[PDB]
């Protein structure tokens, strides 16, 4: 077999073939393909920009590096999400933007595919691209998947707050490989014209983000939210973030006499600074002791008048932006195990009592934003339920569960059909066999969880049980479906209901079976108490 | 009501609101509007670069950093200068490329005001803009006020005499403001097609340079300068520029191979690095051993063939150029104290001899540049006059002030004259009450006196006698009335002369009144002397 | 008697005049006048870039400094090849993208001299224009010389065989001198339209580099390449230079994660580092310890895709690109001394065997790359002559000569000459007196040994007697009639065939004469060894 080599702007790839069992076609792949000039030195905290173009023909066969982050962090997430047989390790570097793709389509002649493309989660501060691997997608669906990579921490969301540093380079950066895609994914066999965003968790909320961004109107046409959306504050920063921004500065040794000047600093220092910095922050783990409110936050996305005009509550009030399909959809345990347990969250006793959680909750305040004034009637509506401290660590995990993902989904799914968007949800309950050994049995649809049938890892991995083997097959289909027409249904697959006004999703697992009014109680008694 | 907001090309800026005793209508007041890019990194050594814009509203309200300089000399000069009753501390930094507006127009409503911006002196070495508080002014003239900053010491003077590094991104900083006016002022209230500039000391050096530079050509439209013009040769070095380049490398801690070789590595040493450079060189005293000639230059205004592109003694004599009404001023006694105090001139005595005399004139070369031949001659011509110890020292101070600023002055003025344009001369005689402690009583019309009279301090600070209210008053009348007419009289002012063949001039003081000649005897015996 | 001053596109150039014995038009000469901007910080590793335009007059009196390199070597080298009498010191620095004019043409009236611009040699590692003093050439030929500088060893070859870094700067260097010839020349009494372009070794690649070149098309229109052509391996490293990029990149202490990284850590490294990276390399040097092929050669000549688009062997077999008349050369003993002694060849006990020798030719495979399986046939042809151990020295020393002079430059003047160019070669026989002690006298035609009559040292240095005077007249009277005509021949000299069917070539020396077939036998079996 001869190399694929395609032709773009830029100038030539080469990549090599793979076949998947049962395909005649055999999927043509290509790995680190650059789709921004890399991020170094003064390019450090602006905008991304085009790529330099290449001489003679450029070998896209290397996995590329995983932007700086905790490698310790990052390797883990890595390994719990890939779905590949084998976790590819991976190196650092501020060099990162690149992204991979995946095509069926035989290249000889023309052809038109619709294209999807995956904006992986980590919280913004870790995750990569080739932890994901396109090939069943591609093959089982006849699709196009392209995997990319963005800036995360302080290279791709560190803000003054203003001009000298607006914030948001790691969103730009999703649009900036959007806009490669629109160029050049002609050239693998793609239609510029379908394309479709998907991510999970600060994917889904990166989605979300570019469903409202001024500066992603026309670049995609179907967007996919699995696990997390822009209403869910955690990831967005609203309010003065100076303050956030000197704190940084001061750790990583810089005056913070102006703005610009802490961004000139910062220019200096070097990636290991950064990372050191990176770390002494300890951004990923939640601080048990101190202040609710005191406890340092962190830094995401910000409202920096360019890729949002205003907070995201505020946007989705607005009706006059260009509008596509939108399907958003959530686990049934989203904070089962996985992030609890990453976070390191205080759950040793396996078991609660009505003063601990009221405790629990507050000290979870960076997290579920919860007054303390709120804290009791939030806490006795879920764990008034039976005196079982068994019972109630559970039902504290639902609250939690319901208040970043359960609530704030729901929410955006209405008003974007309230907009007069199409709009789909959804809700998997399914534990696939690929979980970490460490993880309860009892968890079923813990965050990420999905992910193993949309990626296919059935189809890559070992042990997957016919059920799981057709679980997974079935969510392609839907996926690939919504991405050609902007609707999940076809012929073999069980229907799902458009949302609207009866409310109608659909839940997936073993018996997937449609439903309607999702998280109806929960999103009502949640309106209110915030409302103080 | 609520705090001011006015939309610039840039962005909006948020202002506040300031009463002044006997006024209704609240002065509008703007501090910290960036009119160009910080000129840090790379940018250091070169043109001032123009604002990013801003994507919401900037907070003008706080008094910005000064451009970095000796903190110590720079507090001392502040505390000396400043028309407000309690001087404000300032930071240093190399981002100080900002202005600071203060308009007595209504905002509320269409408002075309004459426009003065203010140019602080201070050899260019040290001075910061919000040492000049403008509110009195404003409000007493109806007139916006603008003070600007400008880069001092190497980092806006540094030059190789070469392309590498031209020099005086400093008065090209300066150029930078008038044009940010130009193109905004009118949202504060301001007439673009009225705007007067002018200065005192490095800053009248600073209106002198700009009166003859292509650069700054219609973005004026009246000028004053207040003791210091561009023949005052201190500020304008001539001659070969590399040696004090290198002089200035090696104490930096740098190569010299080449001028490109300097800059490049100039251009990475640190704010501190060269804030130590600039405490070696010791620029501000004056060195009283080793051979006169030789001791140490000081950097300033250069011949780069951009902003000037000959000696102002060239200019002068010849060019067809776009003339503006001219006012030209010397206080009484320039060398009198200030200026001695801060230069640590030995005269602990209180008393100096014709033979002292000759030494002290000898080794005050840097500041008169009188060849040792002269000496004699010179000396003999002021304190040729009686044997007293005491008449002595102070004639001998006559003899400074007026081959500083007496003689340059009046040169210009006729120059100027000459050349067809109006022209408006003066002679500040008077004591303030706002004086420091440590000067004599003898002293009248000292460096920097007119100052209090000119921003209105009798406003601000506080015991002011109705004599000096008034001395004030009337001092901006003249300067307002000039600003919109390009003539200070109008009625209710005793009447000034234009300065004519008749040589007319105003005497401003407690007593007020037209005069000839000024200086005219000392201009005739210089000219002779200085023409070997 | 006035000094020169002559307009250039970026400005004024101050020169002063020289006479030359007994001619009676002085020559006027320029030193350091810049073609390009200074390539440092992050122009380093790209191409140069045009000058910045100066304002008043730039004096051009001072050599230039020679661009970085090894102090040592580069020295030596200048000391070994200069014609002047005594050598003149330089300086180091990466500010080094200047040349030297030495025009004898009458400035006041117009002319339109033929133009001769020189390449120094020195490997790409070493190497300084000013080395090569112009007055004698172009007083007694009447032409405009030229020597210029450009980028050496990592500064100017460093290649990571993509767009971070694509190489060729030293040759993008050349061609952008050439560029500057095109448009000023002629302010200089030089034709634009007739430059010629000659250099030496390295220089001689060069020269034979830019023959190839589509970017050089029109920017000479004669060519002559002495001791040295693009085929000569060890200076175009053929295959991926990755590798060879990852080495220097760690031994400067570089990660070398990405090429993007690799490019942007050594931006960083002051110009002291590399030269001490430099040091550590150790290249001038040929190692006896380790492996043959690992002992690696070099770094220079890469096929970037903008300078050269394919090897020289492939280039050469098309006739499809721009012919011009080249004149190629070689000398009798090319490594006869001053190469194997640089390189510090083990070669004390003045002879050799059969066996040392095929297992010093084995070694020296970073030199003449020779398969270990042919090594015995390759000694065995020209060592089978006499037992005697010192013919064997000598003729190993021509073995080699052969390999990488000889042989290379004849094919390249054939397949010139088969496109249908005028080609001519030469080989030069003699013993210069300016020669080094440390030089056995029965070393004729060394390397570089023609540089003393090209560069008429006989008229500059002392020592010279009747008949190398009349040979380096009679040499410079080729070299400009060639430079004048694209034909060496004229009135008084010799008749030199072209290098037709015929072969025929000029033989240089005490006895001048045509010849034929030059290295005719050696050819065919390097090219039929070679064949594996
Ligand atoms: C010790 C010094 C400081 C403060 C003084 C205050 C009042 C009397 C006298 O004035 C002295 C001077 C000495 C005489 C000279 C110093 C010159 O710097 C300025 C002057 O006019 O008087
Ligand atoms: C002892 C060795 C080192 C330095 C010398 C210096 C001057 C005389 C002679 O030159 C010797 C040589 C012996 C002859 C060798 C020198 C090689 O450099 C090439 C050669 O032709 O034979
Ligand atoms: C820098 C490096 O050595 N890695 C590889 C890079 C990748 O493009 C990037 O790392 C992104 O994967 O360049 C190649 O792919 C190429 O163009 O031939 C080969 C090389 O092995
Ligand atoms: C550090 C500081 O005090 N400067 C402040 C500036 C200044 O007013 C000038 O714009 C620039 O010095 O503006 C802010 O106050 C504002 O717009 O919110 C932010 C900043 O903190
Ligand atoms: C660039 C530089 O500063 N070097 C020297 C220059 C040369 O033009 C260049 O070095 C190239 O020769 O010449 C000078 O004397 C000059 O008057 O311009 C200044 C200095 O001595
Ligand atoms: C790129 O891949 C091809 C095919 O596998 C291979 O022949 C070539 O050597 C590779 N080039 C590089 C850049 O290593
Ligand atoms: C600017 O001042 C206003 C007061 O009107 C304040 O509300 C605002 O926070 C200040 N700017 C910022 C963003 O800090
Ligand atoms: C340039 O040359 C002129 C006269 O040739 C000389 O006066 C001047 O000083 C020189 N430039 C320098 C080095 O200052």
């Amino acid at each position: 077999s001869s190399p694929p080599v395609v032709d773009t702007v830029h100038g030539k790839v080469l990549g090599k073939f793979v076949s998947l069992e049962g395909f005649a076609q055999p999927v043509a792949i290509f790995l680190g393909i650059p789709f921004a000039k890399p991020p170094l030195g003064p390019l450090r905290f602006t905008p991304p920009q085009p790529a330099e173009p290449w001489s003679f023909v450029k070998n896209a066969t290397s996995y590329p590096p995983m932007c700086t982050q905790d490698p310790k962090a990052g390797q883990l997430l890595s390994e719990l999400f890939t779905n590949r047989k084998e976790n590819i390790p991976l190196k650092l570097s501020e060099d990162c933007l690149y992204l991979n793709i995946y095509t069926p389509a035989d290249l000889t002649k023309k052809n038109r595919l619709p294209v999807m493309v995956w904006i992986h989660g980590g919280g913004l501060m870790v995750g990569a691209a080739s932890t994901y691997d396109g090939l069943a997608l591609a093959a089982h669906e006849n699709v196009v998947v392209v995997t990319i990579q963005y800036r995360l921490g302080i290279w791709g969301f560190f803000s003054t707050g203003d001009e000298h540093s607006r914030g948001n380079w790691g969103h730009l950066d999703q649009v900036a490989a959007l806009r490669w895609v629109q160029d050049n994914i002609a050239s693998f066999g793609g239609n510029p014209g379908s394309v479709t965003i998907f991510g999970e968790s600060a994917g889904g909320e990166s989605v979300s983000v570019l469903v409202l961004s001024p500066l992603a109107k026309n670049l995609f046409h179907r967007a996919i939210s699995e696990s997390g959306v822009a209403l869910t504050s955690v990831l967005v920063k609203k309010g003065d973030v100076k303050p956030l921004a000197e704190q940084i500065a001061i750790t990583a040794g810089c005056k913070t006499t102006t703005s610009a000047v802490m961004v000139h600093c910062l220019r200096q220092k070097t990636e290991e600074e950064l990372l050191e910095t990176t770390l002494k922050m300890k951004f990923l783990s939640l601080d048990l002791q101190g202040d609710p409110r005191e406890s340092q936050p962190l830094l995401g996305t910000v409202i920096d008048g360019m890729l949002l005009l205003k907070t995201p509550e505020e946007l989705q009030a607005e009706r006059n932006f260009h509008t596509v399909p939108y399907m958003v959809g959530i686990n049934k345990q989203e904070f089962g195990w996985l992030i609890p347990m990453l976070m390191s969250y205080p759950l040793s006793e396996g078991q609660l009592d009505q003063k601990t959680a009221m405790s629990l909750l507050w000290k979870s305040y960076p997290l579920v934003c919860i007054a303390k004034e709120l804290i009791p009637e939030a806490t006795e509506k879920y764990l008034g339920g039976t005196d079982d401290t068994v019972k109630k660590k559970d039902l504290f995990l639902d609250l939690i569960a319901d208040v970043m993902f359960g609530v704030p989904s729901v929410i955006v799914a209405r008003n974007h059909r309230d907009a007069g968007a199409p709009t789909y949800m959804y809700e998997f309950q399914y534990r696939p066999s690929f979980s970490s050994d460490m993880k309860p049995k009892t968890v079923i649809g813990d965050h990420g969880d999905e992910l193993f049938s949309v990626f296919g890892a059935p189809f890559l991995k070992e042990g997957a049980s016919e059920e799981e083997i057709r679980l997974s097959k079935m969510v392609m289909k839907f996926w690939a479906n919504f991405a050609r027409n902007g609707n999940p249904n076809g012929e073999g697959l069980p229907h799902w209901p458009e949302y609207n006004q009866k409310e109608g999703y659909l839940q997936i697992g073993a018996n997937t079976q449609a439903a309607q009014k999702l998280k109806d109680k929960e999103v009502a008694f949640w309106t209110n108490l915030f409302a103080k």
